[PDB]
């Protein structure tokens, strides 16, 4: 279904380096629809819930500290296979190993400063979307673009 | 003052044409800092308050009906002379008469669909910011690139 | 009316320098619709007709020889006030005096190699279009982006 | 041989989305020479021959119907290994599986609306070029750029 | 003459903000030829000589301090009317008052951090070039693209 | 360490095709810091020392003649795993097989004119750096950008 959604967030570094517009544009050009958007400074609880999967890792503390150190631009994009697609457009965890053309590939050089976050699954996406946004903050009316889908 | 703020809104036509990222990026590259950002579908009340100065004018109903016809990306930028600078970057009311390099000059062809709105003055800016954003949705700690201001 | 049309031609220098896509892209982003397009090496007669207004001036011979010296990308764009707008987007006769953001301003340095030609008025355009394209090479069904016009 | 040629076509969805210039530019920047170019609305017979390899498949009718539903920008590019290079620049059949940096990777989201067509082999290229372009519409004078080739 | 040259320098703020490539590319795209290029940390004597015309002003000391506060990318471009053209491409002293499309108009917000320096006349250009570059650091043979000059 | 450095050279073909700024900008956007830069016409001595590993191979003379055929823009970038990273951003030896998004992938069509050179290892980078630059021409301290590194 062309109604799948994923949660994307331009991290503090991405926001501080002026890459918000660059990132949003890449997703608009791709053909995905922005159904949620807002800037906020993540709280400690939000950070830890968002990254609950890593709470046991040694870098968890620093991860939470950094994600809450400055503004973050939270977004929700909609479209067929958007979750996996958005991840492909991002690259891989280590920006140095991310291919040119991908977001991390073009702008990052450190895993601890990898510019952006993207849901890794539909299940994670639904959970993350519900975590960062309120229902009222998400569009309900999209309208399929006949130029993007058959 | 380097902390002046201005309200900018990518109107329905701008959002539908996928110009949100492009516009945000132009202001980021300029050196202005994003202090507020969100997508919403303006309520009729909000719209009427926004265009209040035109309530007695014939086209009032039209402006209100359009800005509420679909999603709008609202934002607030901060930096020296941002109010005047932001509109210079936009061009003039008529995108056809706007010079290449400006937003309307590069992307618009109809004054009735001129893509974006920028506060016409500091006074209107302060008024629109308080109207479109709640205090908690605006950064309190800014600090732009240290290479921007003397 | 939003049905106005203008004739644009990327001259031998613009083509040789790889500016075809760049130019076409600017008009597409502006919102104008491509209603005609083709690459050709102009004939002596085609050229003499195109510059017919200068048939008496000494430089006439030069203009004819250059435009027929290599491939040219001829095109027709449609939209409100496209004629005047196209020229504004191109810049002024002398690229050195053309403002940054305009085509000549960004890519030209010589009046004799000014990259592109744009009709100077609606009557010159209708004449130029009929001269360079056969009616069957021009679209009759336009239907541009619905977010461009009020 | 640097005289190799491939047939490329921006299908109706690519034209409708204003991606003609962007695509043309990519190939120009790559170093391939444009030897043929024109916009036209393909006819049913041209389309069926073009998609001959699929005449026995159920999606044949749809492919034919779509490519003939609106304007298409047909082009021919010349250069060393242009056929395979052009496809690599396009990405893969499914835009969602196409890597960022490629045309489909950056702008497509559905196999049925994958923006562009490119010859899959030299045999197909020669066959397609002959189908879409008359000999008169193709340059005979190319002239290799010393900066591009050894 | 098309042999005219000008002296351009990306000041410490421009280098610090990652605008070196962007700037060089604008002049390259314009058609001007790079005849001298190098990054260095200007000494006080170089700085004071460069700004000799302001030697008896209150802002002098400040200009000398900043231009010597970090790496600068000094360069020399050659082409017809390059001096005036380069200035036009830069904008005006005050970036906020610089039109969109110009370097300062697109990237600056403070007159004290206006990104780049450009010679204001052939006289000063010939002086600045000799001040910043040694003979052996400048190309002797240029001969630019024949598609740029008639 | 985040102080690793690599040598990059925009060879004669890259400079001639006006790709200097485009390439510099790619590395700047990536987060790598320019610690050395200058344009020069390599002497035969420098060229042979640069390509020393192939002195006894058939193609040695060719590589030497070409890199000394015109101006070259030599540079040194610094950052975590910059050596390996810069090569990933370059693509592969054969530009035709280089993926879209990489430098050679987006701009080259011939192995003999593959635009740029990047050190293949840390050992060779250090060798090349000392070969092309004098210590005085390289920045000493850089200080890690808090936005780029942990
Ligand atoms: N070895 C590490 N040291 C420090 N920080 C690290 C490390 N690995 C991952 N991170 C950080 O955790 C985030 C989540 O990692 C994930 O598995 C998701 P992702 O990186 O693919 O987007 C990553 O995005 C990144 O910010």
């Amino acid at each position: 279904v062309n109604k799948e959604r994923t949660f994307l967030a331009v991290k503090p570094d991405g926001v501080a380096r002026g890459l918000v517009g660059e990132i949003i544009a890449r997703y608009e050009k791709k053909g995905f629809v922005l159904v949620g958007l807002k800037q906020l400074v993540p709280t400690k609880d939000l950070a830890e819930s968002h990254y609950a999967e890593h709470k046991e890792r040694p870098f968890f503390g620093g991860l939470v500290s950094f994600i809450t150190s400055g503004p973050v631009v939270a977004m929700v994009f909609e479209g067929k296979g958007v979750v996996a697609s958005a991840r492909l457009m991002i690259g891989v965890t280590n920006p140095l190993a991310s291919a040119p053309g991908s977001i991390r590939g073009d702008f990052g050089v450190d895993v601890g400063r990898n510019i952006i976050h993207g849901s890794d699954s539909v299940e994670s996406a639904n959970r993350e979307i519900a975590l960062w946004f309120k229902p009222e903050e998400l569009l309900t009316e999209v309208k399929p673009n006949p130029n993007l889908y058959e």
